[PDB]
């Protein structure tokens, strides 16, 4: 019965749209469909803050109130906003679904007013074991990000 | 000592950028720089909906939670997001800071994931005696819109 | 062998790219994939301009060098820039490829530094008797648009 | 001139008696739907062919309900603006009882709020009279005799 | 609040019919009553495709948008449509009612248009260790099966 | 990404070389280079029968697998190998860049093993009103044909 959008935008092909769903206070859905990628796994995060001011950097890091470190959506030791990988096909397209329970759309950790951004590399889980990969998982640059807001329905 | 912000664009030249930073629960205050508008008054609403899948149009009507008519930020009568006019120079820059109680970054009536939209028009604040001036003023087009998203401090 | 290339962007959701390839005096191929439109058909047309100081508006009219009014791509009467409607499916995405003569890549019609502008209606080919039937084709608004420029290959 | 997206179905037609066939439905993106029909044992001579509402088969054809119709018009012929979405007018068999027919229309997509995925077709005793021909049932059904064959319209490959 | 249904038949005695229920976007309730089966169990599930152009054998593999090896209801990692046994008792007759939430009749995975196929002998759940059981169950030919179709109500 | 070749010869000394590409479920690219022909325009088709045992005109009509009528690439009351006019110049070459829709590589309705003709005389697109107007299109004699085969990468 809450509904929230995010219109991922960059300076290259890679824009797309993410809408999220969620009823209850129970497990957030989210839609995501972005063109224009390198064919392949690509790191795809909630970041902690919806400031667009300074391109995607100023989206700041990954969402993490919990103050932990990065890993994969399915492990308990996660970001709230590690999302693990999305994936694109041979055309740079990558539609999926995801459902996770640490980004509701509302209560003391909504993401509403904060931002999600798509990666240029895959993100290795916080496995590389690279420098990176216990904050960002290595997935490289913001290739295009998007302000969560309130939509209709 | 909570701050959002608010990218603005649109179709044309016309974009700025709006932050606000709120006390408690105190007032809000919103600080306004946006370029590109003809010299003049424009019409400065906070919209419902972080929408902008469809562009500035997506974001709905004015913020209006208590269901009033259009009118003056000065009024009893006022939707919340109905904060006037701001005036552009002969640059056509529109630089003003703006302080209203209507629109919190908190609680049931929070403007975060929702959006600011400068109009083409100067908002007749429902005198004018026009069709639209108890929805709209006669604020016109959508000149360039924003998502309100978090940001640090 | 020449090759160009257009991002496509605006203020919504409306993204895409188009390529565009020319041999030597022959038919340019213009490979045109675009996302986020209202499913349906949307005029599709090459406008003078590679200018977006004033977003899509400064690209200026349809590419005309022979003078002439308003129609379809297969009419001898119609723009230069007049490459007709593309259509969207229910998932908002149109892909299309077009052939046409009167976009070449050099020469001193070149349309190359000039843009690409995909807009909000259905392009009625200069049919529709409408007043507006002989200079856009109805059509409507500028949802994205991009400077076309030369790409390797 | 555009990309397109194949969608497609088939319907197996079956009832009581010799009348069975196959038919398959192509549709490309959002554009119009391609009918293709091949029926055997039916009488020589026009037979109705219609997109019955309901993929139900439980009381025989019967079950498939009336012509899909989401406009709420009333009978007509494929050419008539005065149209069921399932008016797809008449297949005629020749004298060995097979009749072969192509048929292009637009009221009948395989997605969308219009889907005729799990509707059915039916091949009827008699000609359709369109909405034409002046009998009390003209305009509900063309006066198209009984339902010799149906089936539901499933997903097929590709 | 939507009902489907599916009639089945095939070679031999083995005939039934198959109704399904589901309001809302979740649990569908599946009523099944088959006849001239085999006292015992046997397996029941529904196949990719609603084609019965070469008999039963043409409804394909069990329906599998996971892209997941073969498994029962209850295991975490099924093909879709696997729905277990159904066993008939010592006239021949199968009556069961059955909850699962992979097969809605709307959504991007609606089972519309699908099939049912109830099969030759008892479908090794998947951990029954044969060389097809992590593709069918070895669950055996297929005795009878309809295509799912939107019904009343 | 399939491919296909037409070699085109005749009873003159018309001659030519057709190419044909055809990507994914897309359209197809042909080039069409033929020489000896009268300056203007000429029909060019894909017909049904890649059968030259007499000739072009066992070749038969065009190539139409749905039931229509002859007309015009843009206007669709057509059949699929209606590609309209192609131009020869004043020194009687027509060189040209085709995209359609309607003649895949591969699928059901292939054209590999079918035949394009160039014809004596230009078409009328279905509009004379004459006798052959709607069937072939004033068109003429068959000046030059041959059977689309599958060429290499
Ligand atoms: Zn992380
Ligand atoms: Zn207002
Ligand atoms: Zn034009
Ligand atoms: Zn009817
Ligand atoms: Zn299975
Ligand atoms: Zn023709």
């Amino acid at each position: 019965k809450k509904k929230a959008v995010a219109v991922l935008k960059g300076n290259s092909a890679v824009e797309g749209v993410v809408t999220l769903t969620q009823e209850e206070d129970g497990p957030t859905t989210v839609n995501v469909r972005i063109t224009g990628l390198t064919p392949g796994p690509h790191g795809f995060h909630l970041h902690e803050f919806g400031d667009t001011t300074n391109g995607c950097i100023s989206t700041g890091p990954h969402f993490n109130p919990k103050g932990l470190t990065h890993g994969a959506p399915e492990d308990e030791i996660r970001h709230a906003g590690d999302l693990g990988n999305i994936v694109a096909n041979a055309d740079g397209v990558a539609e999926v679904t995801i459902v996770d329970n640490q980004i509701p759309l509302t209560g003391p950790n909504a993401v509403v007013g904060r931002a999600f951004v798509v990666h240029e590399l895959e993100d290795d889980l916080g496995k590389g074991g690279h420098e990176l990969s216990l904050s960002t998982g290595n997935a490289g640059g913001r290739l295009a990000c998007g302000v969560i807001g309130l939509t209709p329905t």
